């Protein structure tokens, strides 16, 4: 409402997907939620608060990251309960990354039913990419949102947060007004790749 005191627009987000595939250097280009981010000891998460603006005032995703637990096996419960959204993970450099999405789908769901998930391969930035649109497939069946993104040069950074805010307001034409405060691109994505990239998905998408 407009009026000061209000409890915020908040959302549960949970990152996932294999070790090594980018979701600690993609949740800390919000440089904002790296400064305020939380570990919480019991769980072993550091939970990013990454708030964005929209035409419709402010949202937060609260974005819990692993604390590499993944790398030795599955996430607890405890990690999944309640999350509102989620973000699976792949590397485009590694086929494998892809091939165990499946295995994090069926993890989230037992606990979250239901959730909109957004798909996102990254890493483009690489110019040998191994997994390319036309086999990036698993979204479809399962009603993902996929985008490519590359966490390093902030390519395609807002994308799953605004398909994810839309979903979750029930707001198909909700807007981001000004992009969150990130941390420079450590690499220049290539425009060209990139437009390359987009159009790749869309060929694929149409089949
Ligand atoms: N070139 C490139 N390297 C990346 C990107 N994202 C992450 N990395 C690298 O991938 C490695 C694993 O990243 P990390 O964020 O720790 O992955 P996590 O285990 O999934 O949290 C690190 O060496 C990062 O520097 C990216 O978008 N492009
Ligand atoms: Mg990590």
């Amino acid at each position: 409402s407009a009026a000061q005191g209000e409890p915020q627009v908040q959302f549960k987000l949970v990152l996932v997907g294999d070790g090594g595939t980018g979701k600690t250097t993609f949740v800390k280009r919000h440089l904002t939620g790296e400064f305020e981010k939380k570990y919480v000891a019991t769980l072993g998460v550091e939970v990013h608060p990454l708030v964005f603006h929209t035409n419709r005032g402010p949202i937060k995703f609260n974005v819990w990251d692993t604390a590499g637990q993944e790398k030795f096996g599955g996430l607890r419960d405890g990690y999944y309960i309640q999350a509102q959204c989620a973000i699976i993970m792949f590397d485009v450099t590694s086929r494998v990354t892809y091939k165990n999405v499946p295995n994090w789908h069926r993890d989230l769901v037992r606990v979250c039913e239901n959730i909109p998930i957004v798909l996102c391969g990254n890493k483009v930035d690489i110019k040998d990419r191994k997994v390319k649109a036309k086999s990036i497939v698993f979204h479809r069946k399962k009603n993902l949102q996929y985008y490519d993104i590359s966490a390093k040069s902030n390519y395609n950074f807002e994308k799953p947060f605004l398909w994810l805010a839309r979903k979750l307001i029930g707001d198909p034409n909700l807007e981001f007004v000004a992009m969150p405060a990130l941390a420079p691109p450590e690499v220049v994505m290539d425009p060209a790749l990139a437009a390359q990239y987009e159009h790749d998905l869309e060929v694929a998408q149409t089949t």
